[PDB]
């Protein structure tokens, strides 16, 4: 059975799950404020940054490497605009940090640090979302606060290196396949997988009390 297979399988319930959260839940419906989609967005920035650290890191890394597509898929640099815009020129001192935030990020250190055959799972969870359902946030958001068709604001949702999400979905996954892969690395990838669902919705439960 290919990982990219057993992935989205092990996957499937929590992802029901994430989905449901009261603050996608909202955001679904057309409802995210702009202070709501702002503390989303500075929490992507410190989320995608340590993911693209340790991407750096293990680069060369065998059990990383086939997945190494920072042109395509990196997303930093896009939420790097994203913050001046949403938060001004002097973005990097007004943007929050919250605790959970700091879990997600410590949780990719030590995987990225220790753990990097499960590296997969948490670039799995996040780009490959962002190529799916993410498209789907994006006309939500555009919708819900009047944001331009010509992108200003939703970078992190541009993919400007990728013609068609689906096509390299595709290839992302046939890549994955490649991977070298022992049941043991197999069965750990998709429970790291499951705990980075969770430290999203971690995330969004905490952004929810905050907000409210
Ligand atoms: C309201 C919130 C969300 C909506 C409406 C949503 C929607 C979707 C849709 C429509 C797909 C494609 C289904 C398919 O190809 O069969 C999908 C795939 C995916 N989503 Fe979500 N999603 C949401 C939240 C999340 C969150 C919080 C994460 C992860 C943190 C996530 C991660 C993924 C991943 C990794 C895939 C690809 C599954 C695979 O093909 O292996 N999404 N999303």
């Amino acid at each position: 059975q290919d990982l990219s297979e057993a992935l989205k399988e092990a996957t499937k319930e929590v992802h029901i799950r994430a989905e449901n959260s009261e603050f996608m839940r909202n955001f679904q419906k057309g409802q995210v404020s702009r202070e709501g989609f702002k503390l989303v967005m500075a929490s992507l920035y410190h989320i995608y940054t340590a993911l693209e650290e340790e991407i750096e890191r293990n680069k060369q890394n065998p059990v990383y490497a086939p997945l190494y597509f920072p042109e395509e898929l990196h997303r930093r640099a896009a939420l790097e605009q994203d913050m001046a815009f949403w938060y001004g020129p002097h973005w990097q001192e007004a943007i929050p940090y919250t605790p959970a935030t700091q879990h997600y990020v410590k949780r990719l250190h030590e995987v990225g640090g220790t753990h990097p055959e499960l590296l997969v799972a948490h670039a799995y969870t996040r780009y490959l979302g962002d190529l799916s359902g993410g498209q789907v946030l994006k006309k939500i958001a555009q919708k819900a606060m009047a944001l331009p068709s010509s992108g200003e604001g939703l970078a992190f949702f541009t993919f400007p290196s990728i013609d068609n999400p689906t096509k390299f979905k595709q290839l992302y996954r046939a890549r994955m396949n490649t991977l070298e892969m022992t049941p043991e690395v197999k069965h750990r990838v998709t429970e790291e997988a499951k705990t980075a669902f969770l430290l999203n919705i971690e995330l969004f439960e905490e952004l929810q009390a905050l907000l409210t």
